[PDB]
């Protein structure tokens, strides 16, 4: 599980004392010591070391053989994020079969993680990628071949042939944004080599043609509808699908994970909705070689 | 390109879908057959097919990335501002051509000129091209403020920027004629020229040659200016930008690209592609901010 509002016997008055306090995350609290979140909380000793255990608890730390890792590595396949650390934070890296939504402040890292998603994914299993292709539909007019160039470099790689791999397409607005996916079906069909579909700022029309407080019925129910296909795709053709989405609350998607800036060149990430995934965030860098660790 | 144009497809039903509210093909190509069968009052097996016909009349074509990123090299425009409009301009005002924004006063027309008129002088990386601007003000429009605020949003040179734009009142056709004329000096002259802005093309013609009395040789004339403003375009590389203030068979124009503005809910304005050869239909919205010309929201 996630969220604190989320622990087992736990009165919703002491989740209050525990925001006030500053005890938003559970990998915060699942290392606190009981005493002082007893004297920071105000709430008896004896359910600090509580919430503590069942906030350790929630991490689902598993100490695995060896020989068992290795086993379930080759049972999935996923494409690597750049960063070691985002990665495990992924449990491995971007999932086939499902669609990851990364959103956040505009100059999170979310375009960057965009681009270079969409040539890892190109690589070969054992460098972290599938040997496959990459949709990019371009919503907002983002895509910088010059850092998908850069990206290519630092890996050894061939520039044309990696822009060759890299299906590109312009959606100037929310009926061609839907049309363009209605026809991916097809696509996907026509070369199954692709593996990769990247919607760049897919909420970003609906909100555009469908402003104020007074659409927002029909914008979800265009949108949720437009993600219901996205995500169907993805499970049936077995490829991944990334979405980002440019914000400064009932969502379809499977995975998000939320982005934001840190000092300067670092940016931090977090697991805010995912089913198989444990709770935390982790730091990684934006670099001109592209998705890296920080430091 | 439009719905009148559609394969297998009556007349007669060409009118329900317009008087349902169905106008454009992007808004049928994503539409509910079965809502367009209930709106449009016309049969179901119908219905699903105008959606078939509007779908693959939209022309979407899934370009590699190499080959797209070729056809950036190729060619420069100037940015509008709002990625949303330039989206919808696929890049941007080109030059070697002439395009027309018409639309009712307030459209966002002259907003527009301006906003061209200083971005025009940003370097490709920023969306310009290193360039200056010539504004032919046919109804006294340009407004040196304007051209302030957009400049200090963009954290340029007040001073520079308006010094990079040349400006002249044409107080009559013949004047506007004659002005075009001795543009072709100037643009030789000064090989930095990469926009010129001719605001209100038709309004003196209209004012000199009114009533249906005159239309024939009014347009004769304004053809002829605009066949005159189109050559210098291309010629000499430059973008040429004219604005036609309007209120609301295929009729004749001479134009290359012509978008139509519409208001919106006040901040907001719709624009939409209506003659283009290259260019595909569809209507984009952005927003007239005091920074400029921004996309809304």
């Amino acid at each position: 599980i996630k969220t604190i509002n989320d622990l087992p016997g736990i009165s919703q008055t002491v989740i209050n004392k525990l925001i006030e306090a500053g005890y938003s995350s559970l990998e915060t609290l699942a290392v606190a010591s009981p005493q002082d979140l007893s004297v920071a909380a105000g709430i008896p000793l004896s359910t600090a070391q509580k919430i503590i255990k069942e906030a350790r608890d929630a991490l689902d730390i598993r100490f695995k053989t060896a020989l068992e890792v290795k086993k379930e590595r080759m049972n999935v396949k996923k494409i690597s994020t750049g960063s070691q650390a985002l990665d495990g934070l992924l449990a491995g890296g971007i999932e086939t079969r499902t669609m990851t939504e990364f959103f956040g402040e505009f100059g999170s890292g979310k375009t960057q993680l965009c681009h270079q998603l969409s040539v890892n994914v190109q690589l070969p299993p054992e460098k972290g990628g599938l040997s496959g292709k990459a949709v990019y539909i371009d919503t907002e007019g983002t895509f910088r071949w010059e850092r998908i160039e850069n990206m290519a470099k630092a890996l050894g790689l061939d520039i044309d042939n990696v822009m060759n791999n890299i299906y590109y397409i312009r959606a100037i607005n929310t009926d061609h944004q839907i049309a363009i996916v209605d026809d991916l079906q097809e696509l996907v069909s026509k070369d199954p080599s692709i593996k990769l579909i990247v919607v760049d700022s897919v909420t970003s029309h609906f909100r555009a043609e469908y402003p104020g407080r007074e659409n927002l019925a029909v914008r979800q129910q265009k949108l949720n509808k437009h993600l219901h296909q996205l995500t169907r795709l993805a499970e049936v053709y077995d490829i991944a699908v990334i979405i980002t989405n440019q914000v400064m609350l009932y969502h379809v998607p499977g995975i998000r994970i939320q982005l934001k800036k840190s000092r300067g060149n670092r940016r931090i990430a977090r697991v805010v909705d995912a089913p198989h995934l444990p709770e935390g965030e982790v730091v990684f860098a934006l670099t001109e070689e592209g998705i890296r660790d920080a430091e």
